[PDB]
């Protein structure tokens, strides 16, 4: 009997561009210490954060995603029509349904293209990238939009003196398409579910809905557990991503780790054995932790400043919520 | 300069098995009719639903997902150690974070495997399937677990005579791996953002959180709009999926559309132009609309009753929320 046919596309794919959308409101550490017993320097030393952006009450994960996709398109000198699918990665979409992918697409003027929402915590960008790369090479699409968008501020607990100054809002997208040379290395991902409560929402929405007059949900973070994990585990992950990419550590030019903690990342940079002149993203200082949007936003800045240059060999390492991680070597877009 | 390396996997992948878990509680029409002004017949003739399962309070999307994965494993004659990654698709995970995927992986005794959550409405299964297939072929994995799990019950408004008898709970997983012959055809998907409000959550969790005294969030469905969309658009989708899989209509053995409405699917079976003896899933009659778990659960039944046998050529068509759709031809598992 007949066999089920297959499809395929360009085996060579990369980042054609990156677009970033940063909320207007600039929240300082002192503006946060209006409710916490800490200081400007106390936070900056323990976290490496000075300020971060917060989104307006009417803005959402979806609205910022679209806005970041429009810039990623422009920067790629593309039209919405040139996109065959969009993957939206986020953890702050506050509607069980409908997903946001099709919404985004509609606002972009391609309401009909394929797309879905992907959640894997602050490391959702790495999975979406690999997923888009696999789909293109599999012939499911020719060019795609991968956007990380987060609006964590509304989920932050004013009084929580352990993370109210960590999370921030934001969104950034990248265009993935065929390239004359391989631009996206193999994905190296994994997880540790036995520490799923390290980064979490303390109370589920249905339990809360059942008692409204009771405690409201809020994002919780056991910084220590996450610190020990990230700082001393993402080193091997990085070496695995570079290994599957066939590149030497001293061959990378840009290192973009998830902007969770500057003290974590300085640990990593030292562990990865990179070139003393490698460009490291320190974006967190003024962006804070934007979860799934983190890496994308960071890439966008290194490009803007011009520390990083289109075509540089970068190491992307995403880690966070539910204790999941995604890594891969890629070539910096535009 | 140097080369970003490229990986590769088996080119031929398929469904190795399917496992289904349906909640113990069996809710009848009359029970849902206690709270509405509708009838047993009235529902059954409009919808084709007579009974539906409901998960206990102590259960959740995650717990049922694990349960269904354990059966998919046993049915595939595998252990958790044989899985390289799990994709959890759902829209009833009541936590913004952490991701469910790693949690179900931990319960299976494989906390380290890669994995993420995917939401694309009732059509999230099709995307996850394609995504797994693409990953395997891409060498990012050899064997994966794709599970659709839903716990819609907690989001139902007993007082809503327009959809309080359509949604039900459940879960079901499949093992995807290398197979003698291609078992999963190319993916065909798309969406319709302009109709985002067709299946949705009236109030976002953050707006509600800022007013616990106000109306609680529920799931609202616009049956008519969805009906006119599904019934007269999923026909071309099906033809696309069969076209890309290099399969002719008459070749198809099993047609497994989303268990949305028996009347809808009834119209599709004709429009498709399958064989007069082509079997169709009628699982919805005692399962109801279980969103992302729908297709998987349906496949599991047709296999148990024997209406469908291992190796059969099936057409999967998922449609629903945020108005997204995913389709592909596959070979029924063993």
């Amino acid at each position: 009997m007949t066999e089920i046919a297959t499809t395929s596309g360009a085996r060579s794919v990369g980042l054609l561009s990156v677009g970033a959308y940063r909320p207007e409101r600039v929240v300082t550490n002192d503006e946060i210490c209006q409710h916490i017993d800490s200081s400007d320097e106390a936070i900056y030393t323990r976290t490496g954060i000075k300020t971060r952006r917060f989104a307006a009450d009417d803005e959402s994960a979806a609205s910022m995603a679209t806005e970041a996709c429009r810039r990623a398109l422009s920067n790629a000198g593309l039209s919405a029509a040139d996109i065959d699918g969009v993957i939206v990665t986020t953890n702050t979409h506050f509607l069980q349904t409908p997903p946001a992918a099709p919404m985004v697409a509609a606002s972009l003027g391609a309401k009909g293209i394929l797309g879905f929402d992907l959640s894997a915590g602050c490391a959702g960008f790495g999975y979406a990238l690999g997923a888009a790369a696999d789909m293109i090479r599999g012939g499911g699409a020719a060019t795609m939009l991968v956007v990380g968008t987060e609006k964590l501020s509304p989920t932050i607990d004013m009084y929580d003196a352990g993370n109210c100054f960590i999370f921030a809002d934001g969104a950034a997208a990248v265009v993935v398409g065929e390239t004359p040379f391989q631009g996206i290395g193999p994905t190296v991902a994994g997880s540790d579910g036995e520490q799923a409560d390290a980064i979490r929402q303390d109370i589920d929405w249905i339990t809360f809905a059942q008692n409204p007059s009771g405690p409201r949900p809020f994002v919780r973070l056991e910084g220590p557990a996450v610190f020990r994990w990230a700082a001393f585990k993402m080193g091997d992950v990085g070496r695995r991503a570079m290994d599957a990419a066939g590149v030497r550590p001293d061959q990378i030019d840009v290192f973009v780790p998830h902007q969770a903690n500057s003290r974590i990342n300085e640990l990593l940079v030292k562990n990865l054995q990179l070139r003393p002149d490698a460009v490291v993203a320190n974006d967190i200082e003024h962006t804070g932790n934007t979860s799934a949007a983190s890496i994308p936003l960071a890439m966008a800045e290194l490009l803007t400043t011009g520390a990083a240059k289109p075509g540089d060999l970068a190491l992307l390492i995403g880690y966070g919520a539910g204790l999941s991680y995604a890594a891969q070597v890629v070539r910096m877009p535009k």
